[PDB]
């Protein structure tokens, strides 16, 4: 795929996937869009999406109770209340905020577990993604390991899906793009790269081996027709550091490539 792309593979020391498709224009640009790597914390905004299609509303207010020993590594907003509990709604809002890892296990769950929810990802018509494990296990990115990979052709279309598709009854599809809109942990990355006054709504992740990515949509202003982009990145050694400059800069050629 995309010439710039490859460059960024060398400068980065990374293997690099893209995804990017312009629904306006009728384009996309990809790299290695075919190729897997671990997705670590972009699953929850998919997870988030599973639930708002198959949960009734009454299992969407519903008080979720767990305890001490079921937190895991970070859990900024679930480890305020463990008393207490929180709504599936209140945790979907904390996973894709936040990224915190309980929210996350906490929404797995409701899905029936990794397995139920691949299926039902399969159901909407991801062939792709491959899930088997909960937080924060699921980080372990090891090379050639298929467990808890996608592609980022298959990040982006999933996403597509229940973002702009009608996977959702519209005020949930709302509800859900406002979460990702709303993202805390993403400002070095897509949004980096995206020109002032444009809206982004995305999902970043990281993991073991150097993982680094970002997935998202890019509403160009002016109502333009927005832009699906996954971003996924990995690198050779276990302890691997990434370099958020390279979603930042991959986003910028993405963006030179359709929107020119
Ligand atoms: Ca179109
Ligand atoms: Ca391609
Ligand atoms: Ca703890
Ligand atoms: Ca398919
Ligand atoms: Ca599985
Ligand atoms: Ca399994
Ligand atoms: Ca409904
Ligand atoms: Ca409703
Ligand atoms: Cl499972």
């Amino acid at each position: 795929g995309s010439e710039d792309l490859k460059k960024l593979e060398e400068e980065f020391d990374v293997r690099l996937g893209v995804y990017a498709i312009d629904t306006g224009a009728d384009k996309e640009i990809s790299y290695r869009e075919n190729e897997r790597f671990a997705y670590t914390s972009t699953f929850k905004p998919l997870a988030v999406g599973a639930v708002l299609q198959t949960k009734s509303d009454e299992e969407l207010e519903e008080t979720i109770t767990y305890s001490e020993e079921d937190l895991v590594t970070y859990s900024p907003i679930t480890e305020q209340h463990v008393d207490e509990g929180m709504t599936l709604v209140e945790i979907a809002d904390a996973a894709i905020r936040y990224s915190d890892n309980t929210a996350g296990n906490l929404l797995l769950e409701a899905m029936g577990g990794p397995d139920e929810l691949e299926t039902i990802l399969r159901d909407i018509g991801d062939e792709t993604i491959e899930m088997d494990r909960y937080e924060t296990e699921l980080n372990e990115a090891k090379p050639g390991d298929i467990r808890d990979t996608s592609t980022a052709k298959a990040m982006a279309t999933t996403l597509q899906q229940y973002v702009l598709e009608d996977v959702l009854d519209a005020d949930r599809r709302e509800v859900l793009t406002n979460m990702l809109i709303n993202n805390t942990t993403g400002d070095a990355l897509i949004r980096a790269g995206v020109p002032d006054g444009w809206t982004v709504g995305d999902k970043t992740g990281a993991g073991g081996y150097g993982t680094r990515n970002d997935i998202g949509i890019i509403w160009p202003e002016g109502d333009e027709e927005p832009i699906v982009i996954a971003i996924m990145s990995s690198r050779d050694e276990e302890d691997a550091d990434y370099d958020d400059k390279l979603i930042e800069k991959a986003t910028e050629i993405v963006l030179q490539e359709l929107r020119n």
